[PDB]
Parts: structure tokens; sequence; C-alpha cells
């Protein structure tokens, strides 16, 4: 099997490197009469803060009752610890205020790229955390649980083995006739169907499809199908999408579902993920997760 | 029809706000010898945002072959102009250093709601675009060519008509039968479907539902599907979600379909796009569009 | 109609305007002991232009004979007029040297948008120029005598309409069925074909078609066809190319080619350019372009 | 074989030899109190920089909405880093101003040949690579796939060479009837055509002919049409263009299509690139070339 390297979620160890460097710094420091100066700087911060939210009062008054329907908007405007800042305002000029406005009109607060993957990825608003919950409500929510019953009802037409292997192939190549990707790789038949009214559609139909695999097995087995999704999220190019985004995107979104599969109840053991990258060889990684579990 | 308070993008006025007390601060400035004075200020804080930078070096040093596989770890540490900052600091201490590190210490920069807001909506990377970016691609690229021969094909068994109204509704009631939403609406009949070999499943089958009200004319109708999904991703509160950003989510996701739509090229008129708030009625709103077109 | 805006050849005004400010400080100037202290400035000024062409004998040693086969690589490596600067360097240090050295390492000789815009179209050498060229050689100098005959012909199956309307869309929808531009636009038939032995291809055939429009009136109707090569030179990413600079390109080409047919001598009357931008609607364009001439 | 010299792309060692030359003339200003005089003459230059921009501030507000629709004007009217122009102004006269507008009048900013010959082949807006592009998307990604099937479909009226070679002339002979070019080659017949309704015009017709060329092998061959149009944008003069830059447009347009069809995907090996110039004789370079593959 090829290496896995799918990125941890964040630590948090940059706050303990501060607070290590504060305090040699404040040991080389020793070797009162300087706190009041430390205030002389530190309101100097706080002012400008409070500056950033009147400047956010004046494009959110046209979005009064559009998106926020005062208080409210006066609530959502400053960081919430507004009193600290008048606080230290309060215990003591023009420079100061001229500063800071001179940086926020040329815009020199732009965060880097660390710091927008770590706020994207932190929160769970991103691209891939909301499209594996849909792909976990949507689909395996439903069709998970009937899948025995389908897979008893072609067995009167190896228990070990009834699952549902989901091909997430961390990269592009993502194909609809898996009889195109191996020669060893073929098509036997489908499972009975599922019939649900969803959403305003009556009937809806959910299919599945049955491959043997020789040298000598049987398997269910289909494609993780929104990562077509981001195939044309980029290069179609009418998102902001780039290809190493992608693949930070795709490992993202495995990572996803391999957490919310953790954490599943109803979905007891039928899943199986298989995540690769590109290095014949597909049916080799099938084998070899097959023959794992026996 | 009710009122349609989507909120707009972000047109940046704040700035112009900013360049303004700028202006209007240095007029009162007016009215050579502390330009230095500013730069003592100044480069007092370009310290301190590559201190930020030094403390990226923290984790991600933790990151190197998982995420980065050096150059391109310092590349993405810092904002990219860094050597604006180093020339400031030529240009000329121990205090400002300890003021700024005991800023990133206490974590005293966190960001306010509005300004998380801006670059949730600004990037298109949040969940409702990338989810209508999937409804786009999955299903109305495929469905909405095939449509008016599935028509005609019913038509054997009225032109301006033959479209696909999407139900949007802005807000929590999501029905899977529409019979329960009014005694008006009435399940007639289903169009043909469609057989695609889709993402390693093969024949996987798109249908369609007609449906007749009267008081007497015939449309195609359906909701928004994937709405459903952010209808349990707050519920089952198993992802930081609350009601309020789910109405504000919802309007950014017809708002990001509309736009979708709008610069589409395929989709002709073939689509209908029906949003709506809660205030019988659906069918009331249901007519209103349907006579607008004649 | 809608109003055609597309941008006039430069006129040349800004060199009178840098007069019109010379002669004004020159008045500043008065209201001989100077002179020679210009030419301190001035051979600054000519020494660094030597330079440069000191540093074009860099790359061109490496491109002797593949490019241009030493007194051909000289003439070509600095401005014609080489020995004004001698001359001025004649009439009188190392600082200057430097300087010009050190602007020419750094890269700050770069050119803005409008500078390398007059430099683009006033050579005869961009890509719309070309293309024209290569629209009106290789189609419109070889069908458009023969128009008339296939016409006669197929009018033994009007005579002021009796043209070649190439529409030619400022923008980016160009279809290939004119029939789902319009319900109006009807196709009825094809003209008498021409074959003509052509750069080692034996008989190609060059067709076209008979469009009626009604309400009553038919017109020979093709889109300028190498727009469509515009809109996949920026769309597939693979040439350096944006959607500002395509409708620029593409005003610049329906400006050569009103060029190129207006000193023509063959083409008498039988084009007429139709052009547009997105403000049905193109059915109602050409019957006002059609009854126009009537 | 003729030896093929086509112009390698610049590398850019221009700037290395200008950064050598500024280190070494700085060790002879080796073998502190002149820094400052570098400024006194290095935002004299930047000055007239900015005096450029105001001059192109004339012409351009006679070009506000034909061509930009005021900000955009200015954004587009100087080099981007203006910044450091007024920085470097701050930091210290009418002579300084005189001079540059004294250049600036008479123009002797005028850049050399292969300045402009850099930046034309740099920039992909040329002439030969957008008729390249031209001829690789509306031919050779419409023809070559399906040129198997016609080749097989003739098979059933040497499948190493089941190709085409492309005919490019580097130069000016360009004949239509290649059975003048030589006794040896020889007309056979064609291949089944190919039907496409390609922009507006229905029923488009592509062709090909097949040539047996002996001693005893067949051959699909044709020239690169476009060429074509390059030999009369120079002979009718209606274009500035010289016979030199004709053969440096021809060697340019065949690296652009060579370039072209390596990054290619879908042309897998159907195309064979056979360029000359003229030192009979093509048979015999079509012959080597058919016969060194195999
Ligand atoms: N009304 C309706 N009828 C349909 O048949 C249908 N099929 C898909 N869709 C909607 O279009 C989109 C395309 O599916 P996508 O591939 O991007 O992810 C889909 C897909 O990965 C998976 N899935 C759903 N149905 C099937 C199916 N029949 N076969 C395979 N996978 C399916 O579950 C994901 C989410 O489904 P929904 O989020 O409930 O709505 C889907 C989806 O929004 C449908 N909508
Ligand atoms: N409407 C229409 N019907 C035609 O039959 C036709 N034939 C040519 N053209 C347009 O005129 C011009 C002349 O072709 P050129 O030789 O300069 O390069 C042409 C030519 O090199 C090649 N090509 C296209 N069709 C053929 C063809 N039948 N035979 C050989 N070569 C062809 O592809 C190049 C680009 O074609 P288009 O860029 O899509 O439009 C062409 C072109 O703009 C046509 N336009």
């Amino acid at each position: 099997p090829a290496r896995l390297l799918i990125p941890e979620p964040r630590a948090g160890r940059a706050r303990h490197a501060a607070c290590v460097l504060l305090a040699v710094c404040f040991v080389v420091l020793f070797l009162a009469p300087i706190i009041r100066s430390v205030c002389t700087q530190l309101a100097a911060l706080q002012l400008g803060v409070l500056l950033k939210g009147c400047c956010c009062l004046a494009e959110e008054i046209f979005h009064l009752h559009s998106r926020h329907h005062l208080w409210q908007v006066l609530c959502s405007c400053f960081p919430p610890r507004w009193y600290l800042a008048l606080l230290l305002v309060g215990g003591s000029l023009t420079l100061s205020c001229l500063c800071q406005l001179l940086v926020l009109a040329l815009g020199l607060q732009k965060l880097s790229a660390v710091e927008v993957s770590e706020l994207t990825e932190s929160s769970k608003k991103n691209v891939a955390h909301g499209l594996a919950w849909s792909y976990y409500i949507g689909y395996l929510k439903v069709v998970l649980p009937r899948l025995k019953e389908c897979m008893e009802e072609l067995s009167r037409t190896h228990r070990d083995t009834w699952k549902l292997h989901i091909l997430v192939p961390l990269g592009c190549d993502i194909w609809d006739d898996l009889e195109k990707a191996d020669s060893n790789i073929q098509y036997l038949a489908d499972l009975p169907e599922t019939i649900l009214t969803r959403a305003g559609i009556k009937r809806r139909v959910y299919k599945h499809s049955l491959y043997v695999i020789r040298d000598l097995r049987p398997c269910v087995l289909e494609f993780a199908s929104p990562l077509q999704t981001l195939c044309a999220m980029s290069q179609d190019d009418c998102a902001a999408f780039s290809r190493e985004q992608r693949l930070e995107q795709a490992r993202l979104f495995y990572r996803s579902l391999r957490d919310i599969l953790g954490s599943s109840k109803e979905c007891a053991g039928l899943y199986r993920l298989i995540a690769y990258e590109e290095p014949h060889f597909l049916s080799g990684l099938i084998l070899w997760h097959l023959q794992q579990q026996q």
C-alpha cells in the first residue's frame, strides 16, 4: 500500500512557543519603572482595534435590514471584549490614531497562507466538511442499513466481505467505467434497488453494482462521487480553486469522512474506506484490502 | 409575493470611510518634524507581524512533509511583502517586542463577526458555494438538456411552461410529500427516466414528477434537495451551526445558485428559481410564478 | 441598435501635452549659466541607455547563428542613434554608472498597461490583426466573388439584399445552431458549394446556408468563426489571456476587419458587418440591418 | 536532413551579467559618505517615470468610456509600484524635471530591435502564437481523433504509418498541386469526409488526401495552411511585414506548434511535424521521415 500522508489537525503549539519566548525575553529584561511605559504602547494597539470597529460601522449600515434587522449591528461590529480597550485608553495621541488609520487605509493587515488555512480547516464551514456531511446524510445514512438484505436477496440467486468499499482517489483520475480501470475488474450484476420518496421526488431510486475480481472474490464497490465535483470546480475555473488546493481539499474530505464514520452509530462495519494516491495496480490494492479483513 | 431580502455582496466602502477620516485627521493635524516619529511607531507594528511569522514557524515545522513537503514552508509562513517590515526596522526596542509578544500570547487579535463573515462569503470556499456547485454540476448540468424530450414523450400520451421550477424554501420546512403541502397540489405521473453510468455506478437513474395544480395548469416541480442537508447540519448538532446562520447560509445558497445559473450557457430558460420565506399559500405562489411568464 | 463603443486609434496628443508643460516650465524658469548643468544630467541618461545595449550583448551572443547569423547583432543591439550618446559623453561619474546598473539590475523599468497597449495595437503584429488578415485572405477573398452566381442558381429553384451578413458577437456567446438562437430564425437550404485545390488538399469544399426570417425576408448569414478561437484561448487557460482583454481583442478584431474591408477592392458591397454586444433580440437586430438598406 | 536552426526561448542571462558588472564596479568602488549622493540621482530617475504617467493621463482621458469606463484609468496609467517613487522624492530640482521633459518631448526612449523582439515573443499575443492556436483548435483538435476510422474505411477498399504529416515549409514556396512538387509524389484518392455544424454553417466539410510515394509506401500529407496567409501578409504589403521577419515568424510558428502539440493530450502520435528550409528533394525528405519511424 502507498504511504498515506493526510494532515493532522492543528495541535496549537505556537502559543506555547510564544509563551516561552516571552518568558525568556522577560528573563533577559531582568539581568517596575517601565511598566507604565508598557501601557503607553499597549492601549496604542487597543485604540486601533476600536478604530477597525468604527470603520466596520461603515458598510454594515448599508446592511441593516438585509442582514441584521441597531444594537444587533454594533453587537456584531467589534470584538466582544470591547471594554478592555476603553479601560486601557483611560489610563494615561493623534500620531497613534493617524498611524492606525494609515495602516487600515493601505491594508497591510493581510493574513498569510497558514493563518487562513488554520481559520478554514478550524471552523466546520469549509467546502470539504459540508460536502462530506452531504455525502453522509444523503447517501450513506440511507442506503447502508438496507445493504445486507439486498446482499441476501442476491445470495439466493463470504459473509465477512459483505461491505461497501468506497474508492476515494486522492487525486484527479475518476472513471465512470471501472472495467476500463483494469482487465481484472469485471462487472457481474447489480443489487436490488431502493425506492424512497425524497425531497418532493416520488420514487427516487438508489442502485448499486457487484464486481467480481479474480486471479477469486466478489465485492461491492463504488467511487466517492462528489470528488468529481471538485474535479470540475477548478478545471472549468469558474471557482477560485487550484490543483494543490484540490489535493489539499481531497485529503481534507477523506479526513472528515473518516471522522464522521468514526463516530457513526448506524454504519456498523458496512463501510470500508479505501483511499490512495497515484504512485495493474488498483485491483492489487482492492485485493489487499479484501484479504486484509480475512 | 413575499419581500425577498437576500444580502448583496460586499461593496467595500469601509476603506473609503477610513481614507476620508485619514484626510480629515491630516487636515486637523495641519491647522515635517513629526514624520520620523511616525516611523518610531510604524515599524513598531511591522516588527510584531514578523513575530507572528516567527511563531508560525513553530507548528508548521511539525507539518513539513505531511502538508508542504523548507522554502515552501517559509514561503507560506508570513505575509508575502516581508521586505517592507525589515526595511522599516532598519530605519531607526525590547519594550516593543515584549508588548507584541504579550499581545500574541493572550490572543487579543480575535476577529469579529463581520470580519469573519466577509472573509467567509468573500472567498469561494464556504459551505453554500461548494454545495451549490455540487447541485449545479451533478444534477442540473445533466438533467436539464434532456427535459424537453421527456416532456414531448409525455405529450404524446402549453410550451411556455415546460420548465423545472425549483422550490427553494429559505427556512426550515422541507417536505417529502408535496400532496401534504396543500390540497391543491396533486400528483399525476412521472417523466420518463434518465439512465447514466456515473462514478462507477452502472445505470444510475434520474427521475422526475408532474404536478397538476388547478382552481387548471400543469407544471414540473421539485425541491432544492441539499437544503435538507443543512436541515440536519444543526439539528443533529454534530456541526458548529446555528439557525440564524442556517437562514444566512440558505440565503447565500440561493444567491450563489442564482449567480451560477445567471452565467450558465446550457440551461437556457428551463429553470425557474422560486424562493420564499414562511410569512393555502404555496399553491398561490406557484400559480403566481406560473401565470407571470404568460 | 446597441451603442457601439469601439476604441479609436491613438491620436498622439500626449507629446503635445509634454511640449506644453515643457514650454510653461521654461517660462517659469525665466521669471545661459545653467545650460552646461543640463548636460551634466543629460549624458547621465545617455550613458545608461548605452549600458542597456552592453547588457543586451549578453544574451544575444548566445543567439549568433540561430537568430542573426557580428555586425548584424551589434546593429540590432542598441537604439539606432548611438552616436548622440557618445557625443554627449565626450562633452564634460562612477556614481552615474552604478546608479544605472542598480536600476537595470532590479528591473524598475517595467512599462505600464497603457504603454504596452499602445505598443501592441500600434504595430500590426498582435493577435487580432493577424487573425483578421487570415479571415480576409483565406475565406473572404475567395468566396465573396462567387456569391452572386450561386445566389442566381438558387434563384432558378430581392437583389438589394444578396449579401453576406457576418455576425460578429462582441462577447462570449457563439452558437453553432442558429435555430437555437431564436424561434424566428429558420433554416431553409444551402448554396451550391465551391471546390478549390488549396494548400495541398485537393477539392476543398466551401459551403453556405440560407436563412429565412419572417414576422418575411431571406438572407445569407454566418458567424465570424475565429472569435470562437479566442473563446478557447482563455477558457482553457493555456494562453495568458483574460476576459477583459478578450472583449478588447474582439473589439480590435472588428475594427481591423472593418478597416481591411474598407480599403478592399474585390468585395464591392457583398459583405455587411453586423456587430453587437449582449444588452427575441438577435432577429430584431438582423431585421433592422435588413430593412436599413431598403 | 537539413540543419534546423529554430531560435530557443530567452533564457534571461542579461540580468546576471548586469549583476556581475554591478558587483565588480562596487569592488572597484571599494579599493557611506556617498550613499546619500546615490539618492540625489536615484529619485531623479523616479520623478521622470512619474512624469511619464502624467503625460499618459493626457490621451487616456480621451478614452474614458470607450476603453476603460476614473480609478480604472489611473490604475492603468503608471507602473504599479508608484509609491517607491514618491518615497524617494520625499527623501531630499527644476533642472531634473526639465531634463526629463526634454527627453520625453523628443522621444529618445525608443526601444531597440532585441527589446521589442523579446517583448513580442515573450508575451503570448503575437501573430504566430495566436495563429498556431487557431490552427490547433479549429482543425487539429477536430479532425485528428477521427483519422483512424477513415483510414480503416479506406483499408477495406502498415499501421505504423497511419499518421498525418504536416509539411511546414520554413520559407516562401507553398504549392497547391503537390504533383507539381515532384514526379515521385502521386495522388491516389481521398479519405471519407467529416461533416460538422460549426459556427452557424450547417454541414461544414473537412476532407483529406492520400499520396503514394514510391521508388513503395503510402502516406497522408498536407501543408500547414496559414503560412500561406503570411505569404500574402508581406507580398501585398498592406501589413508592416518583411521577409526576414517572415522567416522569423515562420520559425516562431513552427516552434509554437511544436510546443502546443507537445503538451497535447488527444493528439497521441497521429501528427508528425516535418519542417525544412530550401537548401528531387522533398520526396527524399518525406521518405526519410517515413522510414525513420520504422
Ligand atoms: N431530486 C433528485 N433526484 C435524484 O435522483 C438525484 N441524484 C442526485 N441528486 C442531487 O444532485 C446532486 C448530485 O449528487 P452528487 O453526486 O453531487 O452527490 C450525491 C451523490 O454523491 C449521492 N447520491 C445520491 N443519489 C445517488 C445515486 N442514485 N447514485 C449514486 N450516488 C448518489 O448523494 C449525494 C448527495 O445527494 P443529494 O444531496 O440528496 O442531492 C443530489 C446531489 O445534491 C438528485 N436529486
Ligand atoms: N464558415 C466557414 N466555412 C468554411 O468552410 C471555412 N474554411 C475556412 N474558413 C475560415 O476561413 C479561414 C481560413 O482558413 P485558414 O486557411 O486561414 O486556416 C484554417 C485552415 O488552416 C484550417 N482548416 C479549416 N477548415 C479546413 C479545411 N476544409 N481544409 C483544410 N484546412 C482547413 O483551419 C484553420 C482555421 O479555420 P477556422 O478558424 O475555424 O475558420 C477558417 C479560417 O478562419 C471557413 N469558415
